[PDB]
This record gives C-alpha cells, structure tokens and sequence, in this order.
C-alpha cells in the first residue's frame, strides 16, 4: 500500500495542540507533590508492586506514558536528577508553563520561529540573571552546606527528621569529596546505601566503612576482628585447572590419596600465602574450597567468599586495602585497614560491618525506620540531600528558596522583554511569567490564596529584595536566606536550561508521525 | 492518550476517599478477633487448604488482598509482629479508625496538611505520654514475666491451657536470654518450636536441648546414650574425589579389590577420627556411604546424617560442641553434652531428643495436641507470648491492659489538644477519640453494652486511676493491675508507631494510578 | 487464473499519476525542513522508541514508507547524501517539484518521451551552468571551509553553537585529511564521533587521538601513562592450543603443578615479548588470559582487552603504531606514541583516552550534551559539516545558499528552454521553474511572503548577479557572498543530479506490478 495503517499524523497547529496538552497533563500530574506540602502518589506497578513517593524522578518513571510529548518530559526530570540532583518536579512544572503561554503566542499566530527565539533569549538571560545574583558561599563553609541539605529534605516525606539525615549527608559527603586541583570533585558512587527494615529513621547512621550483606564463611571463623588488616583477593581459593584439557588417570591405589594430598597442599599453599602477610581478614570476590576455608579458619582468619565487585572496590577505597589478582604475589602494603570488621545480625540477616576505617574515600550510610516504604523514601531524600551538597562543595554558590529565585527572574526578565521588543519581547514576557508556576503552586500546594499570595510575594520581593520568597510553613512570603531555607545555585540554573530546551524541541516539532503498536 | 487503556486513576476526595475505604474495610475485618472474647475466620485458599486463626498477621497475609490501601494495612501489623511481636489487631484497628475520624476533619474542608500535622503531634505526644505512665519493672521479675506471656495468650483460642504455655513461654526465653553488657538481649531465633499432632495441647514441654526429625541411620547403632559426647561434623563421611577430573584405570584382576579396600581405608580413617575423640553420638551435615556408617556402628557410635543447617547450628548453641569441617581437627575440646540423647518414635514417627544439656544457648519448645490446627494455634500463641517476654526483659516496662493504656491516652490527648489549638487540636482531638476503639470494640466482641460501658471505663479511670480498664471476663471496668492482666509497654508504643504512620501514610496520598488488579 | 490474486497493476494514467503523488507526497512532507527555519519531526516507531530530527535522511528511513514510488525518494537521498552528504532535503524536494510540473505536461498531453528527452538536457546542461557559475575557491582556504561549515550547521537543531562546531568539524577533515597527488583525498572513516550525555553542548570537543569505551583490564595497572608507547596486539593473550586434538593425561601429583607451570610460562613469555619493547600501554584485540594481566600488571604496563577491529585501526592510524598478529616479533618500531593515555569516567562510564598524539591519521569528536536527543542531533549536524568541509577539499569550488543557485539555473535554463524550442522547450522550462521550490519553500518556512518574496529575489538576482539568494534570517534578498553564507558546488551538483535522475527514472514507468503493498 501507501502509508502503514493503524499509523497516526499530525501537522500544525494539530501537531502542536496535541505535544503540548500531553506535555501540560504529565507536568500537572506531578506538580501537586512541590515543596515542603506537596502531596504523595501511590504507584500501582502491573505486577501488584506499589510504591508510594513524593519523587517526580521516580513518579515519571514507574508510570507508564504512551504519548511521546509526555515521555519527554521524562527526560526533563532524567537530565535534571543526574546534573543538580534536586529540582526535578520544578523544572518539569516550568517546562509545562512554558509550553502553555507558548500555545497562546501561537493562537495568536506569531510564528513558531518567533516563540522559539525568543525563549532562547530568555533562557540565555535567565542563567546570566541567576550567575549574577547568586549568594556566592564558601565550598566548605559547614553551616550553609547543613542548610542546603536540610532545605532539600524538607521537601518529602522524611522531613520528620531534617535534623539527622541532614548531617549524615553533608558527613558522607565531606569524607568522600576530593580535592586535588583547588575546587572539589565528588563521585557520589563512593556513598553506598544500606537500607534495613525495623527500627525507627533515628537509628539511621553514617558508617566511615562499608557495609556488606555476606556471612563469615566457616563456622570456626572470628565473628568479630579488632584491628583489621584487610585482604581484598580476586582469585578463587580453589584447586586450579589447567586451559589445556586435562585428566587423571589413576593407575593404583595410592593414587587416590597422593592426589587428593596434591590438591590439599596447592590449596594450603594459597592460604599461607595469605596468612604470611598478616592478613586477619580476607574478602575473596570469586569462591573458597572448603579445605581452604579449614586451613584460613585454623590461622584464625576471618574470610567472605562471593563478593559482589562493586563492594570490592568499595572495601578497597573504605579500607586503602588493594585489590589483587594473584594470591601468590600478595604482600602487607596491600592490606587494608578497619578499626573492626564484625558480623552482626541486623534485622534477622546478617551482614558484615566493616566500620572504623583509617580515612575512606568510600562511606556507607545505613538507614532504618518501620516500613520498605519509610527506608525507600528516606533514600530518595537522602540522594538529592547529597546530591544538592555536592553542587554548593563544586560550585560554591547558592540561592534562597521558596520561589525567591523564579521571582526574581520574572520581575526581571521582563526588563529584558521591554529591551528585546517586538514579537519576541511577548515571548519572553511569557517566559518570565510561566516562571511563577512555581511560587504559585508552592502556595497553592500549601492550602494558601494563589492569587492575593502571589501578590505579596512580587511586593515584598520588589521591596525587601532577591531574598522574599513564600515559606509555606509562614503561610506568608520571608527573607528566606535570614530562615536559611536555601537551594544550590546549579539547580535553578540546570531546571532553566533542562526545561526552557524541553519548551523549544517541542515548539519545533511540526509533524508526528506515530506507527502502529 | 497519556496513560495506557485499562489503567484506572482517581484525585484528592476519590483518592483519599477510597483508600481510606479499603483500610476501614479492611481493619474492620479483624477487629471482631480482638481481646479475649474475639471470633475467629477461616480461610479457604484456591488450593483448597484451610487456615483457622484468630491472628491478625495470619489473616491479613493469607487472605488476597487486592486494594493497594488495604494491602499497606498488611504492612501495619507486619511492622507489630517483628517490633513487639503482639498487638497486631490493636495497631490495624487504630490505623482504620485513625482514617475514619480522619476524613471526617477532611469532610469539613480541612486541608489534609492540618490533619496530617495534628496527627503528628498527636503520636509524639502519645509515646511520651506512654513513656511515663509506664509501670517501670524489673527485668526479670519471673512474677510479671508470667503474667505478660499469659495475659497474651488469653486473646486466643489457647487460653484452655494458659497456664502452662505461659510457663513454658518465660522459662524457655530466660534460658537463651544473652546479657553480658548490663541489660538483656534475647535472639528469640534460639528457641525452636516442634508440632506433634496426638495427645494433649496439656504434653506440651520445654526440652532444655533439641529436637531433631532424623533418624538413627543405621539399624546396629545406639538408639540412646547416657552422658553422650556429641561431635558436630559438617563434612560428608564418604570417599573424597579430586577437583582435578579423575578415573580409575583397572588393569589387572588384583587391582578390582585393592582399589575398594583403599576407600574401606579412606572411609574408615575418618570415623577413626571421630572415635578417637571420645564421642559417641555424631551429627553430620552431609550423607555417610553405607560403610563409614557400618565402622561407626561397630564403635557403638550414634549417627545421623543429612541433619540440616539450621538444626546443626542451634546443637551446637545447645550442646557446646562446636562444628567442624574437618574430622582430621576433631578434638575432644570440639564435643558437647547431653544428659540424654534418644530416637523415640512420637506419634509413628521417629525423631531424635537432645535432652538434658547444661545451659542452652538454644532450645526446644515441644507442642502437643488433638489436631492440626490445634497445633498450629497453640505455636502461634507461644509465639507472641516468647515475644513478649523478650519485650519485658528487654525494655523493662509494662503497662495495664483491657483498653487502659488508650483510655488513659484519650484522656490526657484531648488535654493536649486544648492547648495546642487550632485547627490541629480538631485533628488532636480525634486522634484521641479514635483510640476509644479498642476498649469499645473490646467490650463489643465480648458482648456488653458498649455505648454505656465506655462511659463506666471512662468515669472509673477518670477516679480510680490509670489502671481502669474493661475485662471482658468480669463485664465491666476493673483495675488491670490488682487483676495482673498486663502487657508490654513496647506493644502499644508500638501500636501508635505503626498506626498513626499508617494513616498519615495514606492521609498524604492524593492520587493513585494503578494497571492491572 | 493468468496472475496472482491479490496483486495490483495500473498503467499509463494511471501509473504515472500514482507514482508522481506518492513521489509529490514524501517531497512534500520533508519540505517543511528545509533551511534555517525549517521545523522538525517526531518519529515513533512500533517499539515506542522516538527519533526526533530535522535530517531527511534520517526521516525518509525511520518512516515506513509502502508505495514504490516514494520509497524510491529515498534513494534520492540517500545517493545525495552518500556523495555530498548534504543538501538531502533540497534534492528530494526538488524530484517532486520536478515530478509535478512534469505532470502539468503530461496532462497538456505531451508524450512522456518529450518530457524525459528536455529534462534530460535541462539537467546537462544544469551541471554546465554550475560548473560554470561556481565560485573557485582554495582547495584548503581556513577561511571559507569555515564558512562552509557554519552555514551546513544552520538549517538545523545545534545550529545554537555553530561557533564551536564549525571549528571541530575543519580541523577534524584538516587532519584526517591525504593529500601528495595534489589535491586532497579525504576518508571521513577516519573521524570517529563519541556521544556522551551531561554537560552542554558547549563541552564539545576534538581528541587529536581516539577514544575508546573499554576499562584498564586490571585493577593494578596504572590509569594514566604519560608518553604512552602503545602496542597494538590481534593476538589472544593466552594458552594457545593444538589445532590437532589433545588432552593432558595426568599420571602423578606432581604433574597437576608442574603443567599448571608450564602455562604460566608460556603467558609470562608473551607478556615478556611486549615488555621487551618498551611498551607501557598494551591494546588487545582479543583475550587477556587471568595470569598474563598479572604480569602486565607487575611490569607497571596499561592493558585493555577485547578491542573493536574498527578502534584497533583508528589506534593504528591514530598513534603510529604497526597492528601486531604475533607477540614473538613485536620490535619497538611497532609501538605509535600517545603524549598521554588516561582512564577517565564520562558519565558513570570508564573509557580510555589516547590523545595528544603526533600527527594522527584519524581523529575523535566528542560530543557533550543535555538529553540523549541533543546528541544525536548535534552528531547529525556535525557529519554534514565534515561531509561538506570534505567536498570543498576535494572539489575547491564553492557557491551561495539560499536558492541562489537555483535561482540562477532557473532564468539561465529558461533562456536553454528557447534556443532548443518546440515541445521539449515546455519541459525544459518547466524543469527550471521547478527549481525554485527551493528559494520558494526557503522563504515560506521562515514565515514570509512567498509570492511576493520570490518576486523580489528573482529580481535582485537578475539586477545584481549569481550572488543574489534568500537569507532567511533577513527576510530579504542578499548577497549570499558578503554574508558567508554559502553550500559546495557538489551538493548543488548532485541534487540536480539525483533529482532529475529520479524523476526522468518514474516518468518512464508507463506499468506497475505489485504482489502484496
Ligand atoms: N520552607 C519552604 N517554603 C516554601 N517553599 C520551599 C521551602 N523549602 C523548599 N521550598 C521549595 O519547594 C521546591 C522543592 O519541592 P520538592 O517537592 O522537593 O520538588 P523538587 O523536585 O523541585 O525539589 C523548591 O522550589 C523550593 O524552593
Ligand atoms: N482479660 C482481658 N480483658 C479485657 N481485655 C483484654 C484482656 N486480655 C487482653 N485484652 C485486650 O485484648 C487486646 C489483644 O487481643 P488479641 O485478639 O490478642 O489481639 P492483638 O493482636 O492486638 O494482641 C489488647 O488490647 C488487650 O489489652
Ligand atoms: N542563512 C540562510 N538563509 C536562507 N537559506 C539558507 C541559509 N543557510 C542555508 N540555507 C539554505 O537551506 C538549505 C539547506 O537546509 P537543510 O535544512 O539543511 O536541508 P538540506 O537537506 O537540503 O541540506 C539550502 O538550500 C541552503 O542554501
Ligand atoms: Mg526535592
Ligand atoms: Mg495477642
Ligand atoms: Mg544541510
């Protein structure tokens, strides 16, 4: 035939009508959950699985979206989650706005080339504004780094305790940040996650080690080591073979025992191997012969067997123990050190702690609270509480909260309007206005009066200066950097970008074509 | 077209709405099991097997529940059971009835913000309040430890037997009890529960060692042993093969006979091993050729084999032996005592008791009964009543039961209420109301006026004091304490843990987007 | 029967008309792409993936397309972009404007014979205008190799940093770049593109090297060599075998060591061989047997294994170094140079940097960007540049953009049109009118006056000379040379050619036979 059937398409204003509808649905299904009184969903998964988040990240993706438009909007939160860590529900707000006060200057027929433009323009400015005002803090200042933590938490669920999780973070990641060029460089891989079940969140911990679900081995083996050394082996204690196919044939008696003799010996030979460095700790990635878990249980080491490789490599930068390949060439300054290496029963399973490390460059932050649900929520917040921590160590600039900085940049932006003029002057008003979603739905979220609320703030604001905002918790607008609500200055920057170009791509799309399913 | 056909979403009143709908469903279905005088259900599963209990966990798990909000009730007394092993039912209907006073504040256009805040303040205040009017304890004051577990066993079916349970219940948990460091720690993983159908639930006893399902696995062995010394191998007592693949080459007439009696020799070096260390009872892991058995029978050895890990580990925890993966290592310093260690054959089938041990680490609780299901219950009931001995010892703290604890919190709760003000207090207030449920629903199940009846519980407690509370058995309020009927501080601390997250869970939801149930 | 049923056949009217509207139809739906202005598509595939572009190559192949005659304007492009590499919009387009006005004829009932013959000329003697009219410019002028470049770039997405692309897309082709016969000759399989999300667009840049996504092979060798001697190895790093079948027969204890030995020789003797020569970075084609990483580690050497045949070779042309079947004769004449050879994380991912090299025969282009889309497109963009950046090498003639060219051909060809007469001036006049969809659908894109545009240009033209075209971003006529803004003389040159080649390629289809479509 011609064209596939069961295969839709669409053209201008069609086209256009359709992307940003589905891209406004997606964008209000998640702002209902903004700020510190945002409300939760609860996910139903195909499977049964239910989860229950305050996450846009987490919400956009479990649930299933078919219209393409929506799926990119997706991406917005993805791009945001993975470059500032917070911000996620705000930059997809935003990038709904923009795309609503983008149609009407389409309905007014100015050209999508002249939405476009001028919304690069306003983009374009929008970084320049925030670069400008932004609160530039001290990359270690303690104080403020427990602000931006705390701030972020206070956000989701687990703001019970903002207190608590709010130092873990700013903790872990001040251990594992590294600095050697004269700014830092945080690889958040280096903070490992342990959530367990029972307990209450006050029981969460930050432990300068790493924490490993595995057992001790053998029966005989100390359950608990004091001053640890360390061996991390990638080679499997056990009766090597040869590449080339290879048999036995045994000819007489004696055999069966010189043999058997013969391997007991190879594989007490690898054991001493270990034993003669010191080692009272082995943690061997691949397996252990069982005559070798006897012989390392007689010299009262304690050994692991099945080590995932990612928590090898965490044992190595916790412990500065080396990883080795060959047990033959392994030797003291490859051990590593832990203050003590215990097996403890958390919560029926056991699990190995690996606490008291000289100065890891890798942590563990092990939480715990009633429910799956509490742990896994208090996780997310944690991440982006962690997350928000490394941008202010990285970029050493910050911003105040609570719509502060959009409002900052409406009022704003719009001077830049007058200055552009013309057609593109409508499309950066209407840019510095969609940028109010956000003080708008943070005291729409909290109950308050949209409207009349929305008023003071740009009062106060235009008054009192770059520091009014809307404290939900007021119910009226503050100086949010005197009540230290703050965000990093990489996360209103990145949402800008993350949905401003999210706006345009789809402000470009004249024709979608949709095949069959 | 943003979701997929077939998904089903709902918004703030439905939302909430019908969550809260599934957990009042859902929480009203145990509450007729509570106290007592509580019903039981019997569940038929598609497989056709039939479960009769009056245990909330049991039923809500058994039971297939789709609704996502009454599944998050599961949760609620699975969180109970593993913090404070009772008040399952106690928790789940606080939860529902937390929910329904709760829609009521939402009905009158009270922002959930405000019902989730009061809420909040309302269990903090709850626990604190519970901390004081605790009945501080001691520890082990075998007195109130019997009465903890029998109060506790009088809520089931079992309480024909309380007496005896309850003891069995406080011994077999003082005896695993570990304390070293100034205050108890009980792994109640060290008491094992062994069901036999036939005979009395009265032949129930505490077997100070282990029981074991195995037999004497060879016809010539020892059927008992006075004084046995008792060997824990974790290896298999037969022929070793080399990881190196092998094969025997016979090639002449002689060698078919000299290659037998070289593993006769292998074999019987290892039960040489074994025998040479004294024991006369020997437990293996792993399986025994035909042979190693018959050179330990002529020892007048007894064995087992293919005894299982977890029976192994609480031997040894009974026994002092210590397990070995080695016979070559066996030294007598490895065996363990047993005053008596005997295959009898309870109820047709054989089993193997490791009595008489001198102070267990782990021991064995045997339960006897008329049927199945007797059986089952009879655990069930020991079950909650080990753990809250655990709960005692542990903490050191009781408060009194029949609804007083809540009574006492209604009352002092709405105070809180007043000077908190606001609207929160509405909320406050209610949170308080809705604990009323337990002694109403206490006195309903039992079948007294519940109306009036909470009104005499309320006066009485009002005067009499904080140990006023309803008793199912006399009909009308009473003082908990002089009738010694009791329970766990940790219970209900416990229950408002677990029930106010619960409903505050959910009270946040405000949409749900499910698939496929 | 006579023909198989279900099968579909038209003739004369019929076939022509068809397959000229299939053709029209394709033409028109990438049209709306064409130039600076032009919008993009949104394309969902059966499997939900989308591809969001502005590339008609990319289009006309994600879209499924089922009539014959439109799938054949696929390979319109497809030549075209084989062989200019751009300009595939304006070549499609114009075969169906081309296919259009040749219907008008065909309607005039002019035999299609007349028509193919006039097009025929009207194409040959097209070249013979442009080869004529094309502005002669220095085979390597840094000048207009950027202009041609930046102007390729705009007509697309990133044309937002065609600053910086531009600059990348020369120096890449300049390096690359053989010319000793004269005029150059470029291999564009020698410019290697990496796509890594994060960071902007701006991030983008050019490795004087390659850029491999592989890891160090073992967690002992060094993560960083400064002046690298990189040694390239196809030959698998470990036990070889017979080709004739074998097995090793074990006959004694001490065998199962001493071969063990024996192969660790072998490996230790390969990585001496590479060791020998100076090599500190080893890259293998094939396998690295577990011992031979061991002493690669110990000699401080960087291995990386099972290595793309296609990165073996950008390595090769990269560094200088002899690509190597075996280890026995590797000389230190077979190493290439690398002034560094790090491992870095990009984006979570660990890949491996062979930059700084000498005077590399193949090059790298590492492309930042915000979305998995962003990417693609900017890739997309960048192959245009290098396609259009190599022709001008090649070629060394240049012309002006915005239809310019055509517009040019157009009045000139007309002029052909008379001097040949008769019926075959009505197809040669008509051919030349085709031509101005592209100045046509250049201004209507950008939102303009079409007719009254097109009116003003074909004027300006004629007034001021072969340099007079639309400048989209003027929304005037120009001098497209005193604006850089100009296009190869090959793409011209093709489009003509593949157009015409295509529509004179139907318009002799006089009978279609399809089975199944
Ligand atoms: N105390 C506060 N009062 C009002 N707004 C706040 C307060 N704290 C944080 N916010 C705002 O709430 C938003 C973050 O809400 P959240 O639910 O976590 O979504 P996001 O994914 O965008 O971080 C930010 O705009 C932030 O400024
Ligand atoms: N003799 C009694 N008189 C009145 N109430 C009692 C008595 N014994 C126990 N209760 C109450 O019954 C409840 C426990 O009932 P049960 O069916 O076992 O459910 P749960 O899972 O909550 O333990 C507690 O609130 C407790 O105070
Ligand atoms: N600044 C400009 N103003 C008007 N037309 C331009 C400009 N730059 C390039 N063009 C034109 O746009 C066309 C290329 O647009 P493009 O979208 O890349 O499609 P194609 O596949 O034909 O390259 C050419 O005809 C070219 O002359
Ligand atoms: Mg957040
Ligand atoms: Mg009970
Ligand atoms: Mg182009």
């Amino acid at each position: 035939v011609i064209l596939p059937e069961g295969t839709q398409r669409y053209v201008g204003r069609d086209a256009q009508r359709l992307n940003i509808l589905a891209a406004r649905i997606i964008a209000e299904t998640v702002r209902t959950t903004l700020g510190p009184k945002g409300m939760d969903k609860m996910l139903v998964d195909s499977l049964g699985d239910i989860v229950v988040t305050n996450d846009c990240a987490t919400i956009l993706d479990k649930i299933d979206l078919q219209h393409p438009a929506a799926k990119m909007m997706v991406e917005v939160a993805k791009t945001q989650d993975k470059e500032a860590g917070d911000g996620t529900t705000t930059a997809v707000v935003i990038a709904g706005e923009l795309l609503r006060k983008a149609e009407e200057l389409l309905d007014q027929n100015i050209h999508p080339s002249i939405i476009i433009k001028g919304y690069a323009l306003a983009a374009e400015k929008a970084q320049e504004i925030l670069d400008e005002i932004a609160i530039r803090v001290d990359p270690d200042d303690e104080e403020t780094l427990l602000k931006i933590a705390a701030t972020s938490i206070t956000g989701k669920n687990a703001e019970s305790h903002k207190e608590l999780l709010a130092k873990l973070a700013v903790e872990a990641v001040k251990q594992v940040a590294e600095k050697k060029d004269g700014k830092y460089v945080v690889d958040l891989d280096n903070i490992k996650f342990e959530k367990k079940a029972g307990e209450g969140v006050e029981e969460s911990e930050l432990v300068r080690g790493v924490v490993i679900d595995k057992e001790v081995v053998h029966p005989r083996m100390p359950k608990r080591v004091e001053n640890a050394k360390i061996a991390l082996i990638n080679e499997a204690l056990e009766v090597k073979k040869t590449e080339t196919d290879a048999k036995i044939n045994i000819t007489s008696p004696d055999q069966l025992m010189s043999f058997l003799e013969q391997e007991e010996k190879m594989l007490k030979d690898m054991v001493d191997h270990i034993a003669q460095t010191g080692a009272n700790v082995v943690f061997v990635q691949k397996g252990i012969d069982d005559l070798a878990q006897h012989y390392l249980a007689k010299y009262g080491i304690m050994a692991v067997r099945r080590v995932k490789k990612s928590d090898m490599e965490k044992l190595a930068k916790a412990t500065g123990a080396k990883i080795v390949t060959n047990v033959k060439d392994l030797t003291p300054e490859d051990l590593g050190y832990a203050e003590v290496v215990e097996e403890r029963k958390l919560a029926g399973e056991n699990m190995i702690f690996v606490e008291g490390c000289k100065n890891p460059k890798a942590v563990t932050i092990l939480i715990r609270g009633g429910t799956e649900h509490v742990i896994d929520e208090v996780e997310r917040a944690l991440e982006d509480a962690v997350k928000v921590v490394k941008d202010v160590m990285e970029d050493g600039a910050v911003l105040p909260a609570g719509g502060a900085p959009e409002i900052e940049l409406a009022i704003r932006l719009d001077e830049y309007a007058k200055q552009v003029g013309g057609k593109e002057a409508l499309a950066i008003e209407n840019f510095a206005d969609a940028l109010k979603i956000i003080p708008k739905t943070l005291a729409e979220n909290a109950g308050l009066d949209t409207v009349e609320m929305l008023v003071k703030v740009i009062s106060e604001h235009k008054n009192r200066g770059l520091g009014i905002g809307i404290d939900v918790f007021e119910g009226k607008p503050a100086d949010m950097l005197e009540k230290g609500i703050i965000e990093p200055l990489r996360v209103k920057k990145q949402a800008i970008k993350s949905a401003s170009e999210a706006a345009i791509m789809i402000l470009r799309i004249d024709d979608v074509i949709a095949a069959k399913a």
